[PDB]
């Protein structure tokens, strides 16, 4: 259980980070 | 409180993917 | 190491708040 919310948060942290990057290409892209 | 940071994580979940599919729509105008 | 998760997630928290405000500007140009 603790294993799994953790892989969720890195999943959940790299999913934002990617986000943002695609979001910053749009904007001034 | 592990059911409610299970919630949270569910829940942020939830909205990156809405953010995920609104920046999709953006890219494609 | 459990409080830091929670930290972790009240940063994340932050971020997607941030994030959705951004795309809402962005598609309004
Ligand atoms: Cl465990
Ligand atoms: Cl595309
Ligand atoms: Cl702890
Ligand atoms: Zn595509
Ligand atoms: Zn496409
Ligand atoms: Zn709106
Ligand atoms: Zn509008």
């Amino acid at each position: 259980e603790w294993e799994a919310l953790e892989k969720k948060l890195a999943a959940l942290e790299s999913k934002v980070q990617a986000l943002e990057k695609k979001l910053e290409a749009l904007e001034h892209g």
